[PDB]
């Protein structure tokens, strides 16, 4: 699913995205449209051989399991196929679990390079919330 601005804004709402660990739904919305281009079912290979998956681009080195990923380690104890869904729950949960593991958003390295220190409120301007 290709989500629109204002509707991915409302489900990360509805998700308990907004100002989780201190980061305004904007932040949420803003690495969204650079990892993913707001597209759940995205994927991109990096050279270390893992892959990244789904809306937020969330790495199965760390955090999923994609049967090639030598050593990973599985933290969010799902199948990468899950990240891909039409229904977001399954990758809202698991970016709560790597916001949470010190670093915060510059996990995600689109968020620390084009959402980073800008005005984030704007991608939900507009929007009924
Ligand atoms: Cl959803
Ligand atoms: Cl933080
Ligand atoms: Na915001």
């Amino acid at each position: 699913k290709v989500f629109g601005r204002c509707e991915l804004a409302a489900a990360m709402k509805r998700h308990g995205l907004d100002n989780y660990r201190g980061y305004s739904l904007g932040n949420w919305v803003c690495a969204a449209k650079f990892e993913s281009n707001f597209n759940t079912q995205a994927t991109n290979r990096n050279t270390d051989g893992s892959t990244d998956y789904g809306i937020l681009q969330i790495n199965s080195r760390w955090w999923c399991n994609d049967g090639r990923t030598p050593g990973s380690r599985n933290l969010c104890n799902i199948p990468c196929s899950a990240l891909l869904s039409s229904d977001i729950t399954a990758s809202v949960n698991c970016a709560k679990k790597i916001v949470s593991d010190g670093n915060g958003m510059n996990a995600w390295v689109a968020w620390r390079n084009r959402c980073k220190g800008t005005d984030v409120q704007a991608w939900i301007r507009g929007c009924r919330l």
